[PDB]
């Protein structure tokens, strides 16, 4: 088969997880999804000349069994850690998924893309300097996004895939 890759979105309800996804996969801003929904998406693409599968898991926060998210977690092979502009909590709250991802894989080593969604709004408490700042700090890209114009969706997603090959080449 085409190569698969296995991509796990994460981050506080609310910071538009589900609407980067479905802007993804169908090209579409869908800005009512309701938050308590998890599934998984796929799309066939073209990435850097590869055909290739993206397999994504728009999480939604606690599940059922926490072996549920352990499972996800270690199951997955790359992160999109994702934050909104305009919510200082929702970006206090990458630390606390930062952590939780490694410990669960038990790795230091985790391929991950920090995502400052909802860009297109003016309203900004979390400057660009200050992600930045938190990027730097884990060695991974951070990205601006907008799943309402679309600015930043394939960069985030496909910055993602080339950061688990980077990881496989090792
Ligand atoms: N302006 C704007 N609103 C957004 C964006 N992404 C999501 N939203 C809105 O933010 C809210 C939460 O989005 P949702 O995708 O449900 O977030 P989730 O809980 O992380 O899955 C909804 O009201 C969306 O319309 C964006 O990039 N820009
Ligand atoms: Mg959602």
């Amino acid at each position: 088969g085409m190569t698969e890759y296995k991509l796990v979105v994460v981050g506080a309800c609310g910071v538009g997880k589900s609407a980067l996804t479905i802007q993804l996969i169908q090209n579409h801003f869908v800005d009512e999804y309701d938050p308590t929904i998890e599934d998984s998406y796929r799309k066939q693409v073209v990435i850097d000349g590869e055909t290739c599968l993206l397999d994504i898991l728009d999480t939604a926060g606690q599940e059922e069994y926490s072996a549920m998210r352990d499972q996800y977690m270690r199951t997955g092979e790359g992160f999109l850690c994702v934050f909104a502009i305009n919510n200082t909590k929702s970006f206090e709250d990458i630390h606390h998924y930062r952590e939780q991802i490694k410990r669960v894989k038990d790795s230091e080593d985790v391929p991950m893309v920090l995502v400052g969604n909802k860009c297109d709004l003016p309203s900004r408490t979390v400057d660009t300097k200050q992600a930045q700042d938190l990027a730097r700090s884990y060695g991974i890209p951070f990205i601006e996004t907008s799943a309402k114009t679309r600015q930043g969706v394939d960069d985030a997603f496909y910055t993602l895939v080339r950061e688990i090959r980077k990881h496989k080449e090792k």
